[PDB]
């Protein structure tokens, strides 16, 4: 009973509690609450989509189109993707939030701490939590700037042979709606009833991309979902749609945390905790089960890139330590800078998709690669 009660009051702030669970990667049965707010279809009704539609895209919006899917496609983070065709019969998918999203955030966040609290389920972690949270959906809600992160990683990737970017479509964007290009196949979020031989060549590549995003562009997601790659069966590709919490580091800040991998794989952990108070991961002066929990949850990161054999990430042990590369907040109180939170998070965001779609690939040569650029750029 309090659990579907728990679950239908979540659903009422579905954007808030979602982003919070990635948060914290999925502890009591509230994983199951926040898997079912995540089939939740709460979607805003039809007038309310009508609403921003012409109140951003004119009144006339209607006339640009052939076709207007009502029923949504899926649900986004804050808004509900509907199918459409443009006058000239193309193809687009076009992202609606709601109409004061932006505004709610704040009174949606309290709310959700006040169902968690009243629950006693929360592992009852840190203030540092609302100012994250309230931060990370302020940025998804400017679909303006997610736009741009778009056309900035379409040519990126010009002319990759396995990833693309959908274009978008600036006629029918503004700040409450982003369109793109449609895109053939389906998230790998449905992906899992793939051959082990498919799995394994998208994951090595999301991996290598990764890595690129990390040290190389140093423009990447902060929380990898694999709902958001789409994997196209007939061309053997996978389009790009995860660009709504994007951002840009310094070379000198990503070029710490390569250090780092690269003592990682080699098992120098006076290194990976040097360099981690430096990207101050670290204080210096934490307990030592604290800093032995973040050296320790470390270690797998090394173990990969370390290994000229393939490694297998969907095992139960690797599976368990993968899940636990959010140990950034547990009993752990200038909070670990909201820079640092991220780029830990990208690495171990990736190495989740790579989990749950249980690949298996050598990842000592992709590593050996992205660290030589890095020296050749030094
Ligand atoms: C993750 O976020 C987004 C997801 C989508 N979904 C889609 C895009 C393109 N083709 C699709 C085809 C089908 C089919 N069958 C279903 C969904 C599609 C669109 C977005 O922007 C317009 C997003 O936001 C950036």
């Amino acid at each position: 009973a309090n659990a579907e009660r728990i679950v239908r009051t979540l659903c009422k702030v579905r954007g808030a509690a979602l982003k919070l669970g990635q948060m914290l990667s999925i502890n009591p049965h509230l994983a199951k609450i926040f898997e079912r707010v995540r089939q939740s279809a709460d979607f805003m009704p039809l007038k309310q989509m009508m609403k921003t539609l012409n109140n951003d895209l004119g009144p006339n919006w209607r006339d640009k189109l052939e076709y207007f899917e009502e029923r949504p496609f899926a649900a986004a983070s804050i808004g509900q993707v509907h199918l459409a065709r443009m006058k000239g019969g193309r193809e687009v998918a076009m992202k609606i939030q709601y109409p004061g999203v932006a505004q709610s955030i704040n009174s949606d966040v309290n709310n959700l701490m006040a169902v968690l609290n009243m629950s006693n389920m929360l592992p009852e972690g840190l203030e540092h939590l609302i100012d994250v949270l309230r931060r990370e959906l302020a940025l998804e809600c400017d679909y303006q700037r997610e736009a741009a992160c778009a056309r900035k990683f379409r040519d990126l990737l010009k002319g990759h042979p396995f990833f693309y970017v959908p274009e978008i479509v600036d006629e029918l964007c503004s700040p409450h709606v982003l369109t793109t290009e449609l895109v053939s196949g389906f998230p790998l979020d449905q992906a899992e009833g793939l051959s082990q031989e498919i799995r394994n060549e998208i994951c090595y590549n999301i991996l290598v991309l990764c890595l690129r995003e990390l040290f190389e562009f140093h423009f990447m997601q902060t929380d990898p979902n694999w709902s958001n790659f789409f994997y196209d069966p007939q061309q053997h590709k996978v389009a790009l749609l995860d660009f709504g919490a994007t951002r840009e580091y310094d070379r000198s800040f990503t070029d710490l945390y390569i250090q780092i991998i690269r003592a990682a794989a080699d098992r120098d952990r006076e290194t990976v905790r040097a360099k981690s108070i430096e990207m101050k991961f670290l204080t210096g002066y934490e307990v030592k089960v604290m800093e032995d929990a973040h050296l320790d949850a470390i270690l797998i990161l090394g173990e990969a890139f370390a290994s000229d054999e393939p490694f297998d990430f969907g095992t139960q042990s690797t599976t368990e330590k993968i899940h636990n590369l959010i140990p950034v907040m547990l009993r752990h109180r200038v909070p670990p800078p909201e820079e640092t939170y991220s780029l830990h998070r990208k690495m171990g965001g990736s190495f989740l998709i790579c989990s749950k779609l249980k690949a298996r690939f050598p990842c000592k040569a992709m590593f050996e690669e992205a660290y030589s650029n890095y020296c050749k750029r030094q």
